[PDB]
Order: structure tokens, then sequence, then C-alpha cells
């Protein structure tokens, strides 16, 4: 059976009822933001590729109030976050800016206030809930830091467009909790639509649409429930490699480089590094071949293209893990799937599968049978992005 | 001197002024939708072609209260507006549906709550007010839809997709309003993003949104101050030739026909038909290539394209009117303007010019000195579609 996904109305219930309690009145504003599983385009954000994500009904909800002292104060009510679930600290000034610390949770609402780009911003008081898991690789970062900005904005309206607002967003992840991420998740969050997926280049930063409008598909999200220790430990040395490869061949990304230069180029790069490479210029490929098959509607063909993903990502990237492999060849075992993939940074988190509406039952049956662990399952349809919610 | 575009925040505090006075009390909601200009893609909407529109900071804000009593009652502080400006009558039931009446402007509205697909609406009472110029050109009926339906969503969630909500305003707007209009309008009045075109396939509904992130380009639009209804009358005429043309050559639509193939099949369709479908397949194919300009910051190339698309429409689709023709040939005589075309419907409205910003005051003089008539004109961004505001 899959994960009941608790609406909007649930969680900002939750919300308000704890910030009630903590501060002693009815916050004044609020706002959410979804967290994202990625169809296909895996480890091509950070090398100006393609990506296709879709946002979840799964989301962060932020309530609170402006103050007048200056001080910001936090509650978040995810078991999952490092000790304290209070922290307040001062806003940043022209004197003294913010610098990440502990508890590590509170690095993201740190970075992205640190990056917010309109003044003056005042202090306020605020409570965080989350249906999104954290450390699941569907974006739980992201969501927070997106449900952050969205908050700051209610408070200071900013001047900039949705791409800027992702940028903050990323920056404060890469400078407060040292991980050195692509766009995609902060994108995903702020520009979601209901019954879509986004083509997002993050290149030129163009985003299409793709419809998923039809009753007979089923996206099935694969919580693995398993967090190996490589996360954000061998994700900045995937970066960082595959950069090396684009400057060595005098690119400057791997967005710029194909299949056919890379090989003529062996002799230049590592091993590794040809390796990681070809896996991103594949990956590019297969996301702007799976874009246009979701679009004909040729859910057999993304499914290949998924299928090729997962292999490129656990041989070339090695970013998979025994457990993700396990849930993937159990989801391809069940008559009616189209494929299943690793989805998000890797060694870890959740597998996505395509597959008939009619299948799901059966699909998830079998796939926690022919699984080690504990899997979680969430049917999952394309949701919006990140709102304000007037209280 | 560009006419001033008021800000959100001074057209909510005028809603709410005209609100308290109407109604005895601060309304609860609020909503806002903008007014649009077309870049390129004229008369292909309806042909299931290809537009590229972008969102104006020119707007409509609804202010209003959910009621018990089952009734609707409205102000608009629109001058432009039919008398009576304000009007009270019951929601629709089972046995009783809306119609369209007098005065016209509430059956924009009437349409909007007729068609609305979700249940139960509650009555309310509401005041609009716009910096859409009204029969501009500038879609201010599309604007004030969009208003209605995303304030009809604050009372009763609705839970189809943007897409749906675009059909329910068109259907509106054909049932109430009389006019057969395309889905370009409603589409980017609910889907514009800041900074961004949309590219906007009327066959699959998929939309592509563009950056517009060069501050060295502007868009100046350029009202004429005149509307012939020989528009009103003319529109639905193109629509139908364009549909009889389709027919006699065996299509589904226009879109369906190359234009290569179109020449070749003259034979096939009268000469007015001809030259109506001419227009509209070469259209289809400028839009396609005025996106791909646009993607790699060719502007000569994407005003070449507009300069075409207004020989197009004055010529082969017969849309123009003397006032636009001397009004875009007095923008193509000023160095820096890269392009310049007549936008919506025809027989009146406005230009849109795309020029270099340091040419834009220079453009304003050249423009009204050598006009006939008194243009006003707009310096407009591209700006943020339908959205709620937190009273
Ligand atoms: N709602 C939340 N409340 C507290 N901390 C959160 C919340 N959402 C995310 N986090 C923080 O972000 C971290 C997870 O980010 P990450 O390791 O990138 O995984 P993911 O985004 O894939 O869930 C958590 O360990 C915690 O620090
Ligand atoms: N804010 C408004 N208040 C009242 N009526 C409005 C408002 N905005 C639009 N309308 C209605 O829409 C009509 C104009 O729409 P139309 O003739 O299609 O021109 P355009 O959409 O190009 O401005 C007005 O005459 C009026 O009936
Ligand atoms: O595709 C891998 C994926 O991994 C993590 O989710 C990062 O946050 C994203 O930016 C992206 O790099
Ligand atoms: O492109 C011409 C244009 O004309 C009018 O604005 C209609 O409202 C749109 O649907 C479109 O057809
Ligand atoms: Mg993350
Ligand atoms: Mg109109
Ligand atoms: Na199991
Ligand atoms: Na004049």
């Amino acid at each position: 059976a899959a994960l009941r996904q608790p609406q909007v109305a649930e969680l900002l219930a939750e919300a308000r009822r704890a910030f009630r309690e903590e501060f002693g009145a009815e916050p004044e504003l609020a706002v959410s933001a979804p967290g994202r599983v990625n169809l296909i385009g895996e480890h091509t954000d950070y090398n100006q590729g393609l990506v296709l994500p879709m946002a979840l009904e799964l989301m962060t909800v932020l309530v609170g109030s402006p103050r007048k002292d200056g001080l910001v104060s936090l509650l978040t009510t995810s078991e999952g976050a490092d000790e304290p679930q209070r922290l307040q600290f001062p806003l940043p000034t022209a004197q003294r800016s913010l610098e990440p610390g502990t508890p590590r949770w509170a690095n993201y609402v740190k970075g992205v206030i640190q990056y917010y780009p309109a003044a003056p911003l005042p202090g306020f008081s605020a409570v965080v809930v989350s249906s999104v898991p954290l450390g699941g690789g569907l974006s739980s970062s992201a969501s927070l830091e997106v449900a952050t900005y969205t908050f700051l904005q209610q408070l200071c309206p900013d001047s900039g467009t949705i791409a800027a607002r992702a940028q903050v967003c990323q920056q404060a992840e890469h400078s407060f909790a040292g991980m050195p991420c692509g766009i995609m998740d902060q994108f995903i969050s702020l520009m979601g639509q209901k019954g879509h997926a986004l083509l997002i280049d993050c290149r030129s930063l163009e985003t299409s649409l793709v419809p998923l409008s039809d009753p007979k598909l089923a996206v099935l999200i694969t919580n693995s429930n398993v967090r190996h220790s490589l996360a954000s430990s061998e994700y900045p040395v995937r970066r960082r490699q595959c950069e090396e490869v684009a400057r060595a061949l005098g690119a400057a990304s791997l967005r710029e480089v194909q299949l056919e230069e890379l090989e003529a180029a062996r002799d230049l790069v590592s091993k590794e590094g040809f390796r990681r490479a070809r896996h991103v210029v594949g990956e590019i490929r297969r996301t702007a071949q799976a874009a246009a098959a979701l679009r004909r509607g040729d859910y057999r063909a993304f499914g290949r293209l998924m299928v090729e993903s997962h292999r490129s990502l656990r041989d070339d990237y090695e970013v998979s893990c025994p457990e993700l492999d396990q849930l993937v060849e159990a989801a391809l075992a069940v008559p009616g799937v189209y494929g299943s993939r690793m989805t998000g940074g890797g060694f870890g988190g959740c597998t996505v599968t395509l597959l008939e509406a009619s299948a799901a039952p059966h699909a998830m049956r079998h796939i926690q049978e022919h699984y080690g662990g504990t899997a979680t399952f969430y049917l999952s349809q394309a949701a919006d992005g990140a709102k304000v919610l007037c209280l």
C-alpha cells in the first residue's frame, strides 16, 4: 500500500497548532514548496545539461510572523533533523554575516536569509512542517530552501525572476550546507505545474511543460529507506571530475561535448574521467529523447531510456547501490512497468518506476517481497510549485 | 513619456477603498491577472498554431468576500465599462443557468461563473479595478476572465489543470461575449512568468518559457487609440474562412499544411481563402523561427520576422488599418528599432516594437510626431501570470 500523502490543509493545520503553542499567537503568513522526483536526466544539471523532473504532493509548509527585534526564531517539527529542533540567530547585518553551524538543518534557512536579494528584511518567527522524507533523495533540502525563500517574499517582495530565486537557494546550499548542487531541485520546487513534468535546460534555463494527462499512467516512487555514507561525500567528487573533463577538452561544460569528441580525446583525460563524462553526454541525449517520447505518449520507449539511465548511473557514473539495483530489477520483473531507475544524487534514496496504473498494486506487492530491507512507496501525480497560502 | 503602469499595491488600495464604499467592510480575498502583448504569431491560435506572447505589468485586480445569500454583487471602477458599473444577480442552480445580458461587461464574469468546473460556489461581493485599457488590444477581456476564475478558486478550489482553466475562460468568451477567440490570451494571463515570453503550441497545449533577460533590449507598445467595429464583425469571418480552407484541403487545421504544400494547392480554394491561409501557415513558421532567434539573441532576425508578420497581416489577412500601418512605418524609421507590427486582433489597438532600450525615448517622439492621431505608449517588461494576493 502507498503512503498517505497529507494535503496542504493538513500540514498547514499542524503548522498553525505548533506555532500557536510555541509563540503564543496565530501566525500571520504561510507558504508551501514541494519535493520532487527526476523522471530522467541525473548528474546533468551541474553539467549545464537537461533534466525532466516533476514536483510531488510531498511538501514543506512554513507559517510565521514578522518581528520588530531583528531576530529569527525557528521550530522544525521534522523528527529526522539534528537536535535542537529550535534555533534563534540574529539577521545578518553590514557588520556581521551569518556563518554555517549547528544544528545543521538550520544552515539551509540561514543561507537563504544571507543571500535574499531584497531589503529591508525584518526578523521573523516561523514553524516548518514537511511530508518530504529528510535524506530520501526527493529534495527535502530544496523544498525547505524554496519554502524559506517564498516566506521571505511575503515579508519583503523581491524584484527578480524565478531563475534568480532558484539560484539564491542553490547558493545557500553551496555556502551554508557545503553541497555543490546543480539547479534542478530548486527550479522544480519553484516552477512545477500540476499535471506536468518540466524539461529544464540548465544551460539556457528555458523550461518546457510536458503534459502528464493520462489516468492509465502511474509514477511509483520506491524509498529504499537506505542512506549510505557516500551522499554529500562522493557527489562533489563527481562534479569536479566532470568539470576537469570539460576544461581538458576546452569546453565550457560537458553540454558542449558529444560522445565522438570524448572517444577522440580519451588520451587527454583519466579512464574514470572518460566514464563519468560518457554517462553525462549519454544522459543529456537520453532526456531530450525521453521528453519527445513522453510528449508522443510512447511510454515503452520512455521506460527503455529510463533503464539505460540506470545502467549508465550504476556502471559509468558509479552512484547506485545494491539496494537501488535490487529495487530496479524487482520492478522490471513486474508485468505492466515501462522502466525503473534510481532518481536523485544516488547512494540511497528512491527509485522512480513508470507503469500501467492497473499494475501499481502488484508492482508494490512484488518489489517489497523481492527487497532485502523495508521499502515505502508513493503513487505521485505532478504537483504545483511554491505558493502563498492566505491565512 | 510612457504611460505610468500602476504597481499591484496601488491597485489593491484603490480596490479596497471602492469595496469599503460599496459593501461597508474590508474585502477578505484578492487576486490579479495580467493583460498581454503578442510578440509574433497572430491569428494562428484558433488555427492550432504557435504564438509567442508575454504578460504585461498592466493588470486586473479583484478583491471580494464570500456571501451567504447565494447572490453575486459586482462593481467595476473602469469608466470604459458600459452602464451600470454595478450589478447584483443570483448564482445559477440545477433548474436555471445564467444567460448573456446587460450590461455587456458583466457577461465575462457571468460566463466564468456558469462554466466554473467545481462546486459548491458561494455568492460573493467583488470590486474589479484595472490598468489594462478596455478595448485596446492588450486583452482586458482575458485579464478580467482569468482574475474572475482565480477569485472563484479562492471561494471553491478546482481540481483540474492550468490549460482547463484557460478553456473555461475561452468558453465564457465564446458563449457570453459572442467572441470566438482562440486560447492565447487566457493561457498567457495564467502562465506568464516575469522576464519570460511564452511559446504556446495551441495544438498540443505544450508551452516553453523563453527568458527575455537582455536589459539593453526593450518592448515598446503603442496604442493607436483607434478601434473600428469592422473587428467584432470580421474576426469570426476570418475564423470560418480559415476552417473552410482546411476542410477544402482535407486537413484538420492549417497547422497540418506546410507552406510549399499550400502554394501548390492554390486551385483547391478561393483566392481570398488562399491569402488568409498563406498568412496563417507562414505566421506559424515565422513564430518557430522567431522563438529560435530569441534563444540565440538574434534581435535583428526577430525584428525582420515581426515586419514580415505585419506586411502579411496587412496584405494577406487584411486585419490592419491605416493608423496601425502609419505607426509601424514610423517605428521602422527610428535607428535602434529591430522590428514593429500590429499585435492582437487587428482593426485598431496597439503595435509592439522591439528596440534598443536607449532608443525608446527617441522612438516615442518620432512615432507621435509622425502619427495623425494621439498615440499612448507603454514600456513593458515580461510580467507574472495570475496570482492570489493575501489581504
Ligand atoms: N523540513 C525540514 N526540517 C528540518 N530540516 C530539514 C527539513 N527538510 C530538509 N531538512 C534538512 O535537509 C537535509 C536533507 O537534505 P539532503 O541530504 O540533500 O537530502 P534530500 O534533499 O534528498 O532529502 C536534512 O538532513 C535536514 O538538515
Ligand atoms: N476591468 C474591467 N471592468 C469592466 N469591464 C471590463 C474590464 N476589463 C475588461 N472588460 C470588458 O471587456 C471589454 C473589452 O474586451 P475586448 O473588446 O475583447 O478588448 P481587449 O480584450 O483587447 O481589451 C470591455 O468593453 C468590457 O466589457
Ligand atoms: O541529478 C543528480 C541531482 O542530485 C542532487 O539531487 C542535486 O541536488 C541536484 O542538483 C542533482 O545534481
Ligand atoms: O492572434 C489574434 C488574437 O486575437 C484576439 O486577441 C484573440 O483574443 C486571440 O485569441 C487571438 O486569436
Ligand atoms: Mg537535497
Ligand atoms: Mg480581447
Ligand atoms: Na521487504
Ligand atoms: Na500625434
